[PDB]
């Protein structure tokens, strides 16, 4: 997991021309002003008229600096009716979460090892579910209304690899002779599902 | 922080007779069933009638045993107007947490190095908060209404060490002397402090 | 990463009645051998007469049980030509490795902070490439001739998720109307796809 | 714990202007000098003569910065006859230590699931304990001659949350309303206490 | 470094019929008694008449159950007139250490990327020494009275590896033509040096 | 181990001039180029003409910069006939390695806990082991042809600490009357050895 801290606070010095290391450099404490350790960016709901029907609001490290170092982060995912946040994966964090408004069918996947098992149910407000680092897993509303969770991650910086979007629409492409071996179907089914995800979302 | 996964999943096995280890040994995944992800134990609000007028309910890995190994936990924490989570330190675990409903104030406190400084503000519906390990912080309900709160941990165990409880109603308690010493008041004060967390709790 | 080992030695006790830990109990040292830090598993090549055109021989833990606790672990891929080793993630490891024989495409996916982006190249015998822990990543034969590769790991059990296998022949299957709101395609493309892995490979 | 180290040396650069990082940046080898594993601070006493009559002379990164990335500090700590180092907390630590001279009582307090139990018994010349990172504990000096104590952590930085002092004398102080529920004690009493940490120590 | 703590306290259980596991097993609390966290070995001094001149009094988790999941461990060495704890490394720690009587030449060797430079210096009453896991290092009594020192580890079982005990006593000893390879000599040279450590001490 | 990484990539900037961290600083994504997880340089034999008859060419973050925060590395070792990679320690890692051609004696040595006991075999064309990290290990050519194998380690840096170099030519040498001491010889032996090895290789 994230590299525990060495220090009370090291709020991430964002600046664009700011040193690279892992992570983050830090502001002086004395350019880091008293309300790092707190922020309002998840009380809106994200707007739901996307491709898959969903919304993430991040607070990630990018979003809240004074995470960095803390081994923690937030988001929040709105949900329209019918809407996915789709199979994905976080590749340096396991997730915890709670379903706030609304009926989510959340999904969990099992590696090979256990014999790709899915582990699913309907979540409802105050209840919970968790994610093991690494593991493929979505969302789907079930309700007729709009509904949203609020999650959290053991790092700040938990990575999101979105399962369609990067196999049909990384950039650049996979080849498609790649992907015919892989899904087993020919040429132009896997043509049309590349032009789903061609604009890089 | 808690030691890494070393496969998908191990549910605690929380029977009294396990042997015991570092966190938990693990049930056999034939015995694990198909809901141990989820969890729905803090969809109910805690009874506030406590002296400190506040209630933990807590979602540890002894609550939730599919959490073991993963890394996280949750809780939530219901306070009655005027009621305080009071000061206390969790050993083991950053903790980030949202308000739900109700007026907050939250204070986190730096260590000796960062002067022991005191960073606090009013926490409403949506806002969070961030609490680095091992740091003294509290919660007091400056609304008229019930207010609570949700919070994760990077840790499945984090611990909780509450200071008023600890210093004066310890198991046994802090030999008197050393009270005065440390408090730089009289015996009749320490005496009387004593007398308010007799009972354990 | 995998915790640190606590003691020079502690080889997996694979027997299926043995009490179930994160990882695995160790065998006692009177009982280990002379032998268990070495392997002869890889010598030979795998069947690549499989639908993937790829074979995965595995030294993980469970292969090499003298791996336990000392956070690495081991495989070959043999493949025939225009054979892939399908887009898939380890979700608890990095992955550094070298091809032994033939001419391998590599391709390394960034997660959304990085675009998406792929790196990709045409790997040859004694050339080398890293795979950072979960995200995703394939292997494909461009070559006239079988080729080989072998590839280590920071984990005793990094686990495998294969992408095609997990999205279109978990157990159970993820429901249609997940997979058609997140792959854009109607639900005939959706089963036409679980047609191809109903036999759970 | 401390990230580890990813060279042999890395000496602490500890000039205001130098970048902040997680930790702190490095002296090039060609800087550090001959004697940077070494230090002499420790030879002499503290000056007991303060408000809790124990003096704590560190030997962290910022006063031994050859320690910086090693995972390890020390420091040493004097004790007037009846003298205290009151109850306090390592958030980033674990302690372990060795009575130099006199009769300490050393008391270690377990968090609420071990009931608050104190631990406690009087430690003389040559004989050792062991604090558990983030757990509340103190030492107070019983006999009638100057005692003092050697101790090292498992960190560079444990970090020292005093608890009377940041509970009564934090920058700025809790508000008295929070003391009053939290401690089960009239306005007065809470006041009176902070009278006694008004100087910041 | 060691795992991290997933609890307060955690007793080894060093029965040896006791499962075993990475590190230890541990004693159910009611069975742990009240002394755990104290220790007395390391009281008096150890029996310096032997070939090396100097006695290891090892207070690692083997003699101090206590420490197990702690991250942290003792010893004390002490020396006779001319004697050497001879050049060894730590496979699993840090070492950070006090001289507490006489003068010892304290040796730290670094790597090859750091051109296997030798630093060091004559360590009196109250100075100290820091040694990075894994490298070479030793110390030697340069005064006419007998001397000791008392160290600490980031680790409840940092592990010795003896250069000379390991080079020329090993069991079984490594082939002569290896080390006449290595050493650069002839077998008669080998020979003589494998005859000191027939003993395998 | 290594810090887990915070991001998905993180170049190594090795410019001189660069500030100093543990570790590595990192170049901007947009000067990183579209290669850095790939690298060539394992594929030519090293020469073995060399006073051990080996020569190690290196993959570490130094000459593979893709690595860095990745928590592995790699190289590749060749061996004249009766040539020896000389017993020999990672202080930060545990190698995990493959012979490709020829015929490799392999020693792996425990530590004092484990009786100092030899492990070793003959290792030949895909067979592999496994060397837990900080214990001394050795290879020897026992073929009549040129050997060599390629191993990997879980550390962007594990080090190297060549044990008869370090032990007899560091930087100024471990003064003769330690090694007489600590090798249980008369001067003029001692002498002889370091005379192999005064050149610093
Ligand atoms: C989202 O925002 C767009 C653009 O402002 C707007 O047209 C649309 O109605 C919004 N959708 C919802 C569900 O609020
Ligand atoms: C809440 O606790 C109080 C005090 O113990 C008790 O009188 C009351 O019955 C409790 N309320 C409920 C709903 O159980
Ligand atoms: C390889 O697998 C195929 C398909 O299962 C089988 O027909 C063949 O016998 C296998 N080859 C060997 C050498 O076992
Ligand atoms: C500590 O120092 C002060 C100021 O120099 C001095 O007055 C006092 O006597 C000292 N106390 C002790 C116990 O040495
Ligand atoms: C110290 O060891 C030597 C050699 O084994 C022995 O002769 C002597 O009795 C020991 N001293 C004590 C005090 O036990
Ligand atoms: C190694 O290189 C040297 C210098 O170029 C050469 O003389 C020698 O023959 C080479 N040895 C081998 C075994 O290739
Ligand atoms: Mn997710
Ligand atoms: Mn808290
Ligand atoms: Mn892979
Ligand atoms: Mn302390
Ligand atoms: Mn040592
Ligand atoms: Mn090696």
């Amino acid at each position: 997991s994230d590299p525990d801290p060495l220090q009370d606070f090291c709020v991430a010095d964002l600046d664009g021309k700011a040193v690279s290391v892992n992570g983050h450099t830090c502001k002086p404490m004395s350019e880091a002003g008293d309300d790092f350790l707190f922020s309002s960016k998840l009380t809106k709901a994200g707007n739901t008229s996307t491709p898959n029907g969903s919304a993430v609001t991040e607070l990630d490290v990018a979003e809240w600096p004074g995470t960095n170092t803390l081994g923690v982060s937030m988001n929040r995912v709105d949900f329209a009716p019918g809407g996915t946040n789709p199979p994905h994966i976080h590749p340096r964090a396991t997730e915890i979460g709670m379903v706030m408004k609304g009926e989510l069918l959340v999904g969990i996947l099992g590696s090979l090892d256990s014999g790709n098992k899915l582990y699913s149910r309907v979540v409802r407000a105050g209840e919970t579910f968790v994610i093991p680092r690494g593991l493929m897993h979505f969302q789907f509303n079930v309700g007729k209304t709009e509904a949203y969770m609020v999650v959290s991650f053991n790092s700040q910086n938990p990575g999101i690899v979105f399962v369609p979007l990067t196999l049909f629409g990384s950039d650049p492409p996979i080849p498609t002779p790649v992907l015919t071996k892989a899904l087993r179907v020919e040429a132009g089914v896997v043509e049309l599902l590349k032009s789903k995800f061609a604009g890089g979302s």
